[PDB]
């Protein structure tokens, strides 16, 4: 028979070994979603570009309620991965505006202060301890809590929710909705603040443009903040954590960025092909009759995608099973293709590398404190791939 998704991962680090074993097999995979509706999966390099970039395979139709469930908050909300078109453009196009370069050049001190902060907190702990609850996780909130100009608190809050937004079949169909309202509520206050006093973060920069410009409806916005809260937190977190987790268990890799701190930006691009945040990408639903890579699939069908599966293909990389920091070319899609492709790929290169430069040159003997085979998924019904801890050690 199918299998079923999620798919098990004896490594939780590493890709569900499914994906390689229908990239060598199926380039376009039924597969049974924990609600019982059977969908597609697409895993090669190529053929994900193409289905990316392809506006049959649209998240509107996917947002729709009659079609199957994913993750709650696409259908719940007009995130930007439940809308297409036009009204995707220029909601991108507010997002672009925040986001410009003098914004990421003014955040570079900022990612800065976080990072220190976050490592003065490791050095003065007694080894081992959970690198997460220590470092990363303070260090995404943080982050977040400057893009919505709120406290830290705040966004710890926040984060609590988000799990409940992205939960494929982790968390109870009551206690999601119950959740989701409280998420909501929070990100209509938080904006509602901003539009009354504004201040310098990118919520307030991209509240004020819309009530200028008049494009966005207050719904959309909120739609749109609460895609930025759900992708911008557990991601970042979950890529640094098991990102580290691959650099310590293959610890030759960890020692080239001691070795030369000027090779950390290649090592970020690595990073990211490495540890994609998810199994696979949001749901698409496909809007006309189609035929990808010799499968057709009609109307209506439920369609995904594995930017996972795709930076492992053997066809675009060379030993892709390989984590090599000094990889070059590498031309990985870790950031997603076509319309939806991360908005905030430059921002997030940017605070991966200034994150392993500092903990590079701060922590150079840093190990696993337990052995690597030890290692936990955190939620299995999750989206996110994040494991559950990740206890390091240094010398003292
Ligand atoms: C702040 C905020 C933020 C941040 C930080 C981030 C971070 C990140 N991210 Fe991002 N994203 C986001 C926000 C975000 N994000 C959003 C909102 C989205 C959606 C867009 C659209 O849809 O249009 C995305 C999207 C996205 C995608 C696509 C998906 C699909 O298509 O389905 C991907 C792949 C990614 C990745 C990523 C990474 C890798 C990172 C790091 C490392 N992203």
């Amino acid at each position: 028979s199918i299998p079923t998704f999620p798919f098990d991962r004896p490594v939780p680090t590493e890709p569900s070994p499914m994906l390689s074993e229908l990239r060598n097999s199926c380039p376009v995979a039924p597969i049974e979603l924990p609600s019982g509706h059977t969908a597609w999966l697409v895993t090669r390099f190529d053929d994900v570009k193409g289905v990316l970039s392809d506006k049959r395979f649209s998240c509107r139709a996917a947002a729709h309620p009659s079609s199957p469930p994913f993750v709650p908050f696409v259908q719940l909300c007009p995130s930007l991965l439940s809308i297409d078109g036009p009204q995707h453009t220029a909601a991108r196009r507010l997002l672009a505006q925040g986001l410009n370069p003098g914004f990421i050049a003014r955040m570079r001190p900022v990612v800065q202060q976080i990072v220190d902060n976050a490592l003065d907190d490791l050095a003065a702990a007694e080894p081992p301890v959970d690198f997460q609850e220590i470092v990363s996780v303070p260090i995404g909130e943080q982050l977040m809590a400057k893009l919505l100009g709120v406290e830290p608190k705040t966004v710890h809050e926040l984060a609590a929710h988000v799990d409940a937004a992205m939960s494929v079949c982790e968390i109870g169909d009551e206690e999601v909705s119950r959740r989701w309202s409280a998420l909501c509520t929070m990100v209509i206050d938080i904006l509602h603040r901003k539009l009354a006093e504004p201040g310098d973060d990118l919520l307030s920069t991209i509240a004020q443009a819309n009530r200028q410009q008049s494009t966005m409806t207050d719904e959309q916005v909120v739609g749109m903040l609460l895609t930025v809260v759900i992708g911008g937190v557990d991601t970042p977190i979950a890529v640094i954590t098991n990102g580290l987790a691959s650099l310590l268990h293959h610890r030759d890799q960890y020692e080239r960025l001691v070795e030369d701190p000027g090779r950390v930006a290649r090592a970020v691009e690595e990073i990211v092909r490495f540890n994609p945040a998810t199994e696979i990408e949001h749901l698409r639903v496909v809007t006309e009759d189609v035929v990808i890579a010799g499968t057709a699939l009609s109307a209506g069908s439920p369609a995904f995608t594995s930017i996972t599966s795709a930076n492992r293909d053997s066809d675009q990389f060379l030993d892709p099973d390989e984590f090599d920091v000094e990889r070059n070319p590498n031309e990985h899609i870790a950031f997603g293709y076509g319309p939806h492709a991360c908005p905030a790929s430059a921002y997030s290169r940017m605070c991966l590398t200034t994150f392993f430069t500092s903990l590079t040159q701060r922590f150079p003997q840093l190990q696993l404190a337990r052995p690597f085979e030890d290692l936990e998924r955190r939620g299995k019904g999750l989206h996110s791939v994040g494991i559950k801890e990740l206890l390091v050690t240094w010398p003292t």
